[PDB]
This record gives structure tokens, sequence and C-alpha cells, in this order.
């Protein structure tokens, strides 16, 4: 039938176009300008992480091949340490499995063309102000003041981590938030092309600067530049009250002191430092969980709208089209737009609070320069075991990441083989003392296939 959808960014042109090609009557409103117009910027240049998940998300809308036409390929990390040998960790165990780099601008550019080519009306430069339940309006505001209202059937809340139709729904009905702040923000910095050739940076990879309660993490464009982002604590704690963080960095030149004793072999190639630092603007983040996600059959939210998290998995755009998906499916195949927006909630909400959780604990991985024997040894056995029995022990990045499984699931079974794992290892000081086939014996009687 019809829908009304807040948000033109990820979700809410991917799940328009699906809609819109299995027959809905679609508008989507987006507060911002049609960034299909040609102009004079170079842009905000933003790198995203696509996996397997996301991208099957566009192969199911017929877009895969267009988006990945501009993707550069991630083939595996790369970890920089000073005094160490930059080490390149390949993406699975062998070299079918990858991740894309693409930019973000240019994704969005792809969905609204497809969006369009499948029927849906976009009318930009409309901010979603309120939505009145009872009688089925939307008041949209203009920049230059005026306001207009629409009436609408369905709505589709992918506005965003500050989504306006959420707390639109708040107002009538308890969402029961639950806000988590994260210490970190993060600041957007570049590395030129000239810089990138210059150092021999690998282009297809993922590259990582580990600095304990800090980092640097850096995606590649098709130009050899690479996007480089920079988490970092707003403020140092009580406890060690002169750690770095934003604060203490109050121009670029703090910036560039912080920038070449902390990260020495990184700061060379960040010419622009200065500049970057002073024009954009810290980051938030923050994890975001609400109980209910609709209010009945008129208004559902997805996508960051419905559960911000943290970026450090990269996958907020992955799940935000996994959500498209699912959504249209639901609204195709249910009886009405209730049963559809629950049906939807309760299959997605589980994957949610999963893969917010990962991402919360993929931090610390990401971000020790060195592991602990602990981790060390548990990494090398599950390796090992993912080797001898790849139907029932895959390493949970690879479930995530490289794979469909519903995050849920993987989360499940991390649990369990992270717990084979701890026990198999305590008490030993390597491999030497562990037996691999009672090992083995024990991945295949505690995970099923
Ligand atoms: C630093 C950082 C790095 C990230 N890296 C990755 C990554 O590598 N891989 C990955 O998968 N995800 C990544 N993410 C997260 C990912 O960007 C998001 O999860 C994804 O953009 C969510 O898409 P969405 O459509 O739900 O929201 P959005 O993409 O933010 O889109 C909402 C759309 O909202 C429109 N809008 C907002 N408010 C209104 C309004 N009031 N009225 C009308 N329109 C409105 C927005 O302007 C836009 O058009 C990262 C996030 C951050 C912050
Ligand atoms: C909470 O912590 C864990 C949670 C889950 C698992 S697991 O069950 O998924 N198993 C495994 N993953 C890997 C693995 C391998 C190669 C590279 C990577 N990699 O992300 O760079 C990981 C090795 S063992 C292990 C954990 O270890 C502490
Ligand atoms: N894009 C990001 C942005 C911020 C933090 C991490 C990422 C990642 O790319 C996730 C990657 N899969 C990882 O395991 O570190």
């Amino acid at each position: 039938r019809q829908v009304t959808i807040i948000g033109a960014g990820l979700a809410g042109t991917l799940v328009a176009r699906l809609l819109a090609r299995n027959g809905w009557q679609v508008n989507l409103f987006e507060r911002r300008p049609d960034p299909r117009i040609e102009t004079g910027a170079r842009g905000r240049s933003i790198n995203l992480a696509l996996a397997e998940r996301g991208a099957h998300a566009l192969r199911l809308a017929g877009l895969e091949r267009e988006v990945l036409a501009e993707a550069v390929m991630m083939r595996g990390r790369m970890v920089h340490v000073p005094g160490t040998p930059p080490n390149l960790q390949p993406y699975g165990r062998d070299d079918s499995e990858v991740i894309w780099s693409i930019n973000r601008d240019r994704l969005n550019r792809i969905l609204l063309d497809g969006a369009e080519a499948a029927g849906a009306s976009i009318h930009f430069n409309l901010g979603l102000d309120s939505v009145d339940f009872a009688r089925q309006r939307l008041t949209l505001s203009n920049v230059s003041g005026e306001r207009l209202e629409k009436r609408f059937h369905l709505l589709i809340g992918a506005d965003g981590c500050n989504s306006a139709v959420r707390q639109a729904m708040a107002s009538v009905v308890d969402l029961g938030e639950h806000l988590e702040t994260q210490p970190h923000g993060y600041k957007e910095l570049q590395i030129t092309p000239e810089a990138s050739a210059q150092f021999n940076l690998e282009p297809n990879a993922l590259h990582i600067w580990p600095h304990g309660d800090y980092m640097c993490i850096a995606l590649p464009n098709l130009d050899r530049s690479f996007t480089v982002t920079l988490f970092l604590h707003h403020q140092s704690p009580a406890a060690q009250p002169a750690s770095p963080c934003f604060a203490q960095l109050v121009d670029g030149h703090a910036a560039r002191r912080f920038f070449q004793r902390q990260f020495p072999d990184l700061s060379p190639m960040l010419d622009s430092l200065e500049q970057d630092f002073e024009h954009h603007p810290t980051g938030k983040l923050a994890t975001l969980r609400l109980t209910t996600w609709h209010v009945g059959g008129q208004a559902v939210l997805l996508g960051d709208a419905a559960h911000p998290m943290v970026p450090f998995h990269g996958q907020g755009m992955n799940c935000a089209l996994e959500d498209a998906v699912a959504l249209a499916e639901h609204l195709q195949s249910a009886a009405d737009n209730a049963s559809a927006l629950a049906a939807f909630t309760a299959q997605r909400q589980p994957d949610a609070l999963a893969i917010q959780a990962m991402a919360l604990e993929n931090y610390v991985e990401m971000s020790s320069k060195v592991a602990s024997p602990t981790y060390l040894l548990e990494r090398e056995l599950g390796q090992i075991m993912a080797q001898r029995q790849p139907t029932r022990f895959i390493p949970r990045y690879s479930m995530v990441t490289f794979s469909r499984l519903p995050y849920a699931q993987a989360m499940a079974r991390g649990q369990i083989q992270e717990q084979l794992l701890k026990f198999a290892v305590a008490n030993h000081s390597d491999l030497t003392s562990i037996n691999l086939d009672a090992v083995e014996h024990e991945v295949t009687r505690c995970l099923p296939p």
C-alpha cells in the first residue's frame, strides 16, 4: 500500500527501493539537500566498511554491482605498531573473504538513484518536526522556515541516530530507552594519495594504529587516499587525570604534538592534520537500546534510528541494510502493518542487541597493541579448531563480518566457543601442552553443525 519514510540515508533509501519494487506507493522525506547536484566541493569523503552482510542486502535490491564498482577491496587488517614490521592479518584462513571500502556519499547517491528508478518519490529539504498519531498527520519544515502538513498511513523512521520519528513515538509510548554513553569521541582526518604512495601504505587493507585508551583507523579510497579516524576520550577520567583527551588538544598544534609523540609512524602521513582537526567537528558515540521499535501499525524505526551503536565492529550500515531487507520482507508477507511491524521487531531486536554488545567488545581487541598470553593462546587454538571443523568452529569476527548468520546466533556461538577455548588454555603456557584431538572432540561435542 502506502508508506511515508523519513530519512534518505542508507536504511531509508534501500527500504524505499524494495517497497517500491514490490509495488508500494512510497514517499521519502529528507532533511538535507539532494546530494546528486554537482558542485565545486571535494566533500566530507567518509569511508564505510561494507561486509558480506551489507553486500547481500544490496544484492537483493539489485544494486550490488553498482556499489562494488567504486569499492576498494580490503583483503586483511594491517596493524601498525612502531618498531614492528606492519603485519597484515588476512581475512579468513584463505582469501576469498573480503571487506569493501565504499565512500558513504557514493553509496547514498547510488541508493537514491535506485530508489527513484523503482518508483519512489524523494523530497529533499524537508525535516520531520512532529507527528500527530491520532489524526495521522506529519509536520515537516524547510530551513526557509515554512511548515508543511502531510497525512500518512505507515511511517518509517529511518532518520538516523537522533531520529525525530523515535522522539515523536516516545511522546505517545514508552520506548524503555537506556542510553549507554561512550567516553570516546572521534575525529576525521585524511591521508592524501601523495602521502599514501610515498609511504607505501597498502591501499588494499584496513589499517589500525592501536594505542590502548585511544587509536586510529584507516580505510582507503579509489584515489588511494585514506580516510582516518581518531578515537580518543573527550575528557581524561578522574583516576588518570593526565591521560590524552580531546580537551587537551585545543588546536592543530597541540594535535600535531599529540600525533608526533603518540603516533610517530602515522603522524608524517597526516599532512593536513592541523586543518582537519580544527574544521571537522569532534563526533560523539553512544549505544542506545529500546524495548519497542513500533507504534501499532503506524510507525516503525530501523537502522540507527532504532539502535545506535559504537562503530568498533564496522557494522552499523551493514546492520541498517539488513534491517531494510527484513522490514520490507515483513511488510510484504503480513496480514497488516501491525503484524508486520511487531514481527519485524521480534526478529531484528535480538540481532541489534547482539551486534551492539559485540561492537562494544571489539574495542579492546582492536585497541591493545600487545594481546595477553591468554587471548593469544585462545586465538591460536581457535584458528586450529577453525581449520579442523569449519562447519562448527567459525571465529566470531568471521560469523559477524564474512557471513550472514543472524547477529544473535553469532553471539551465542561465540559464547560457547570462547568458553571452550578458555578452559582448554588455562594452566597451559602454549599449544605444546594442549592435546588438539581432545579439543576437537569437545568442539564437536559442544557445537552443533
Ligand atoms: C565514525 C563512524 C564510523 C562508522 N563506520 C562504519 C562502518 O565502517 N561500517 C558500517 O557498516 N557502519 C559504520 N558506521 C555506522 C553507520 O554509518 C550507520 O550505522 C549508518 O549510517 C546508519 O544508517 P541509517 O540509514 O539507519 O542512518 P543515516 O545513514 O545517518 O541516515 C538517516 C538519513 O537521516 C536523515 N535525517 C536525519 N534527521 C532527519 C530529520 N529530522 N528529518 C528528515 N531526515 C532526517 C539524515 O539526514 C539522512 O538522510 C560508522 C559510524 C560512525 C559514526
Ligand atoms: C570475547 O572474546 C572472544 C570472543 C569470541 C571468540 S571466538 O569463539 O569467536 N573464537 C575465535 N575467534 C578468533 C579469531 C581468529 C583470527 C582473527 C581474529 N580477529 O578478530 O583478529 C579472531 C580466534 S578464536 C574468541 C574470543 O577470544 C577472547
Ligand atoms: N570501520 C570501522 C570504524 C571504526 C572502528 C572499526 C571499524 C571496522 O572496520 C571494523 C572491523 N571489522 C574490525 O574488526 O575492527
